C-alpha cells in the first residue's frame, strides 16, 4: 500500500542532550521527472515548519541514457546541464543540526541514487536525542510514498547494535592504555557535506596534506566541512578536525572509498558545472542500470558549493588529479572505533 516504516531508536541513556539520532529508510524507485516535486511532507515537528524544503538549485547533469552497439569504443558521451531547483535533499545548513538540540526539532531530508530514468530515494531523519521525550510515531509523505516513522525503545541500554550485541565506542582518547580491556568494532557512519566559507574551511588544504594527491589552486576549492553521526546515535563529529582520532578515521573513509555487477560502464563524460561555464568543469563516467550510489555531489573547484545531481553517470569522486572533481554530499560508510560491549 505504499506504506514504509522508518525506526528511531531511542536509546535508554546518553550522556549529552546535543546528541543526534539517525532514522533512514531506502524507498523504491520513481520516474526521474517526478524527483521535481518531491519534498518530504512531516507531521514530525509541532510547529510544521519544515526548514529543509528551502531550494536548493543543483546543476542537472544528464547523457543520452541509452548505449549503442559498441560497447568495445569507449568515445566519450555528450552531456547535458540544465538548472533545476530541488527541494529537501540534504542540504545541510551551517548550524541546524546544532540548533536542533534546544528547538528540539527533527531535520528531515533526502538523498538521491538514480539512473538515467528512475531515482531511488533514501530518506532520513536526524533526531535530537531530547525528542525521544516527546515523541510516539508521527508520517513522512514523499512522493507516493506514505513512512510511519516510529520513536522506538532500543534494545540498547546505551550502545550500538552490531550483530545482536551491544557496543559503546569510547567518547574520547583522554587515557592511552597501552595494555587494554576493550574491543573494536567496525561502526556504521554517515556524513553530510555543509557548505560555508571561511579560513577554517578550506578543506582542500587538508585533503592536499593527508593525502599528498595532486592539488594546485587549493585556494579556488569549495569550502566546508562534513559533520556525521556514528552508529546512529552520537554527538556529532566535525570533519576534518585535526587531533580528533575519529574525525581523521572518517575524512580517510570519505576521501578514500566514496564507493555479478548490477550496472554496466558506458564510457567517459564531462559537463559543465553550472550550465553557463565556459568549458567543462567536471569529469563522470556514464553507467546503465539499477541505480547505483548517491546521485549528489558538489563541484570541487568553486568555492562557493555548486550542487550536481547527475542521474546515470558517477561523478569523478578521486582528487588524485582534482581538476574536473567533485566530492559526496552524502557519504555513507564504517570505520573502526575502540570501546567495549556491555553485558
Ligand atoms: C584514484 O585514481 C588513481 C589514478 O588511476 C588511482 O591510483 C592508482 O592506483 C593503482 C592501484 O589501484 C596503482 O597501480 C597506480 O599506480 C595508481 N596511479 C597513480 C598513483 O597515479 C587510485 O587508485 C584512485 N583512487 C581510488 C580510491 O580508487
Ligand atoms: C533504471 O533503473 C530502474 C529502477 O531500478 C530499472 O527498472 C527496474 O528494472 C528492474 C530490474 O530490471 C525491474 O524489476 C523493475 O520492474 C524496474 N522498475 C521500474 C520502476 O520499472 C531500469 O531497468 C533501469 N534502466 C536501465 C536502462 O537500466
Amino acid at each position: 500500500r505504499n506504506v514504509y516504516d522508518m525506526k528511531i531508536e531511542c536509546p535508554h541513556t546518553v550522556s549529552f542532550g546535543e546528541n543526534s539520532v539517525i532514522g533512514y529508510v531506502e524507498l523504491p524507485p520513481v520516474p526521474l521527472a517526478d524527483t521535481a516535486q518531491m519534498v518530504p511532507e512531516s507531521s514530525c515537528n509541532m510547529d510544521n515548519h519544515q526548514s529543509l524544503n528551502t531550494i536548493t538549485k543543483y546543476t542537472q547533469v544528464s547523457w543520452r541514457g541509452k548505449a549503442d552497439q559498441s560497447q568495445s569504443s569507449q568515445n566519450s558521451f555528450e552531456t547535458v546541464s540544465t538548472e533545476v531547483d530541488l527541494k529537501g535533499t540534504c542540504v545541510l545548513k551551517h548550524k541546524m543540526v546544532e540548533e536542533s538540540y534546544r528547538s528540539r526539532k527533527s531535520v528531515t531530508c533526502y538523498d538521491l541514487s538514480c539512473n538515467s530514468t528512475y531515482c531511488k530515494p533514501t530518506l532520513y531523519m536526524i533526531v535530537p536525542i531530547h525528542a525521544c521525550n516527546m515523541m510516539k510515531s508521527c508520517l513522512i509523505a514523499l512522493g507516493p510514498y506514505r513512512v510511519q516513522v516510529v520513536y522506538e525503545r532500543s534494545y540498547c541500554m546505551t550502545g550500538v547494535l552490531i550483530e545482536g550485541k551491544c557496543f559503546v565506542p569510547d567518547q574520547s582518547v583522554v587515557s592511552i592504555i597501552k595494555h587494554g580491556i576493550f574491543d573494536i568494532a567496525s561502526v556504521h557512519i554517515v556524513c553530510f557535506f555543509v557548505a560555508v566559507k571561511g579560513n577554517t574551511y578550506k578543506i582542500f588544504e587538508q585533503v592536499k596534506k593527508s593525502f599528498e594527491s595532486t592539488c594546485n589552486d587549493t585556494e579556488n576549492k569549495v569550502q566546508g566541512y562534513y559533520i556525521c553521526i556514528v552508529g546512529g546515535n552520537s554527538a556529532p563529529i566535525y570533519v576534518p578536525t585535526l587531533d580528533d582520532f575519529r574525525s581523521m578515521e572518517a575524512f580517510t573513509g570519505i576521501f578514500r572509498s566514496p564507493h555479478i555487477a548490477s550496472y554496466s560502464i558506458v564510457g567517459p563524460a564531462n559537463a559543465k558545472v553550472p550550465h553557463s561555464a565556459s568549458s567543462d568543469t567536471l569529469s563522470l563516467i556514464a553507467y546503465s542500470g539499477i541505480p547505483s550510489y548517491s546521485s549528489l555531489s558538489i563541484l570541487t573547484s568553486s568555492t562557493e558549493a555548486k550542487h550536481v545531481f547527475s542521474p546515470g553517470l558517477f561523478p569523478k569522486l578521486n582528487h588524485t588529479n582534482c581538476d574536473k572533481s567533485a566530492i559526496p554530499l552524502i557519504w555513507t560508510g564504517m570505520i573502526d572505533l575502540p570501546g567495549y560491549y556491555e553485558f
